[PDB]
């Protein structure tokens, strides 16, 4: 990796952020991403001033130079597609900094993983290519055979995570570099556990998991607050549609766009393509969003907040409103 220049640190710092508020709940990353004509310098300075504003870097002996070259290098890993880009790694760090400092969830937590969590938004799908691991499975790409030769499924997970391990790998981009023995230990296998977690192969193992934890008042204390973690940054990753109408649906033709493109190269490779990744068979959002919403995220926000996470209660509430809201674009369709 080459190191980060003065003049990219620059074109950061500049970036002012004129009315947004970086840390409510309806923050609109796109009405970010349209104010200038820099989008990408717009989002990594949203990040910056998420991770000043906590006062958490300051706390674990991260400069602000070195925070600051940490989501460069985090940035120019990511590519070009229409959903898993660095606008989504920002919304994720956003989203999370909402849960923990507006739900209430720090409090379960300690400095140093609040810190670990806000870091690992930004790793959490670095080199995304827009193909799900079950496409380098089917397709027998390199890496699928090499995530069965080595007996790991999560394809994309465990490549995550080896870019992050290289980026902290330069002290230079070393959030952690001001932690040692038993604390960058924590942070380390914290922030893998988490990014390993957001394979949505493991959902329903991980949110049992964690539940089961929760009820326990007995539980190991060091294991529930990394559940915590992982179950917040999975929340994060499936939290567009807890999200205003407009910014959830624009979200949900992001990824939409990227699993039919998916789907086309299924095709054209005479693989196994879902319906839901097949541009044919479909003619509408709205059911779509009300499914995920019904079978996926309404359970689990549900879930989680019932159990512990009473400060989120606004997102069953917001999931609620955008599933009433998709029943009238087919009531009046
Ligand atoms: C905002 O919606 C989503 C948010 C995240 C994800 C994610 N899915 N999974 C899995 C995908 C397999 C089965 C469902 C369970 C979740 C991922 O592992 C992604 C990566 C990590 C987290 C969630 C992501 C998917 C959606 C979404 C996309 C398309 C439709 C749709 O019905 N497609 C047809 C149409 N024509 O409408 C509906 C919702
Ligand atoms: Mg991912
Ligand atoms: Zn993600």
């Amino acid at each position: 990796v080459t190191a980060i220049t003065k003049v990219e640190r620059e074109a950061v710092l500049v970036c002012e952020l004129p009315s947004f508020d970086v840390t409510d709940v309806e923050f609109d990353l796109f009405r970010a991403r349209e104010s200038t004509d820099k989008p990408l310098d717009v989002a990594a300075a949203i990040a910056y001033r998420l991770l000043l504003g906590s006062g958490l870097p300051q706390k674990f002996g991260c400069s602000d130079e070195v925070l600051l070259n940490f989501i460069l290098q985090c940035r120019k890993k990511y590519r070009n597609v229409p959903y898993h880009n660095f606008y989504h790694v920002v919304d994720v760090c956003q989203t999370i900094h909402t849960f923990l400092y507006r739900g209430n969830v720090y409090e379960k937590l300690t400095e140093l993983e609040c810190f670990v969590l806000l870091i690992t938004a930004l790793v959490h799908d670095l080199d995304h290519m827009g193909l799900n691991n079950s496409f380098y499975l089917k397709t027998e790409s390199p890496l699928g055979i090499l995530s069965s030769a080595s007996g790991n499924t999560s394809v994309l997970e465990v490549h995550h995570c080896n870019l992050a391990v290289e980026i902290l790998s330069d002290p230079e981009s070393d959030v952690f570099d001001g932690l040692e023995g038993a604390e960058r230990t924590l942070a380390f296998r914290s922030m893998i556990d988490c990014v390993l977690a957001t394979d949505m192969a493991k959902h329903g193992s991980a949110l049992e998991a964690f539940l089961a934890s929760a009820a326990d008042q007995s539980s190991d204390e060091a294991a529930f607050h990394r559940m915590t973690m992982e179950i917040i940054l999975k929340a994060g990753d499936i939290s567009n549609v807890t999200k205003p109408f407009d910014i959830s649906r624009q979200w949900a033709m992001a990824v939409t766009e990227e699993f039919y493109r998916q789907g086309d190269m299924e095709k054209e490779r005479g693989v196994e393509v879902l319906p839901m990744f097949d541009r044919s068979k479909n003619m509408e959002l709205a059911k779509g969003q009300i499914g995920f919403i019904d079978f996926v995220a309404a359970p689990f926000f549900q879930k989680i907040v019932d159990a512990c996470l009473q400060g989120m209660q606004w997102t069953v509430d917001r999931i609620k409103s955008n599933r009433a809201q998709w029943e009238r674009v087919l009531e009046t369709r």
